[PDB]
C-alpha cells in the first residue's frame, strides 16, 4: 500500500463555524498539526491553510481547505494535483452524519454518501482516497440536517467526538507508514472508553 503523505480536514472558515459539527474534520487535522508540532500557515496560492513536517518519521503534508466546505475541490484539487501527490496517497478527514457521535470509520473509495465537501472532490480526483469519517449523529429528519451540521454539539456528544479523533491521531503512525489495512482495524474497532 501507499504511505498517506497528504492529509486534509474538511471544514468552513471562521469563528463562527470553529466549533460546529461540520468542522469536525478540521478538528483532527489542527490537533495533529499541533500533536507533531506542525505549523498550519495560510496558503493563498491553494486557498487554504497548509503546513508540512515530519509524522513518525514520514513527511506529510496537512491542508485546512478555506474556501467554504461545498468549494473544497477549489484546494483539495490544484494542491494534490501541484506537488503529484496521488489520491491513493491522501487521507481526507470529515463529519459523518452516518454514524453517531464516538463512532469512527476508515474507508477507502466510494463516492460522496451526500457529504457536500467530498462531492467537490471525488469529480476531479477520483475516488481512490482513503476517509477519516467522523461520526456527528443524525438529527433526525432532512428538514433539520443542516441546522445539526451547522451547530455546535452540546458536551455529551463532544466528548465522545473528542475521544474518538483522540483515538484516530494515535493511528496515524500506522497511516503514514503504509499500513492501512491495520490502520483501519485498529481505528474502525474503537468504541467509546
Amino acid at each position: 500500500m501507499s504511505n498517506i503523505s497528504l492529509i486534509v480536514g474538511l471544514g468552513n472558515p471562521g469563528s463562527e463555524y470553529a466549533q460546529t459539527r461540520h468542522n469536525a474534520g478540521f478538528w483532527f487535522v489542527e490537533q495533529l498539526a499541533d500533536k507533531y508540532g506542525i505549523t498550519l500557515k495560510n496558503d493563498p496560492k491553494f486557498h487554504g491553510i497548509s503546513g508540512r513536517g515530519n509524522i513518525e518519521g514520514h513527511d506529510v503534508r496537512l491542508l485546512l481547505p478555506m474556501t467554504y466546505m461545498n468549494r473544497s475541490g477549489q484546494s483539495v484539487v490544484p494542491f494534490s494535483k501541484f506537488y503529484q501527490i496521488a489520491p491513493e496517497a491522501i487521507l481526507i478527514a470529515h463529519d459523518e452524519l452516518d454514524m453517531n457521535p464516538g463512532v469512527i470509520r476508515l474507508k477507502t473509495g466510494g463516492g460522496h454518501g451526500g457529504h457536500n465537501g467530498l462531492r467537490d472532490i471525488v469529480p476531479h480526483i477520483g475516488p481512490n482516497f482513503h476517509r477519516l469519517r467522523i461520526g456527528i449523529g443524525h438529527p433526525g429528519s432532512k428538514e433539520r440536517v443542516s441546522g445539526h451540521v451547522l451547530g455546535k454539539a452540546p458536551s455529551n456528544e463532544q466528548s465522545l467526538m473528542d475521544g474518538a479523533i483522540d483515538h484516530a491521531l494515535s493511528k496515524v503512525k500506522l497511516l503514514v507508514q503504509g499500513q492501512v489495512p491495520q490502520a483501519m482495524n485498529q481505528i474502525n474497532a474503537y468504541k467509546p472508553a
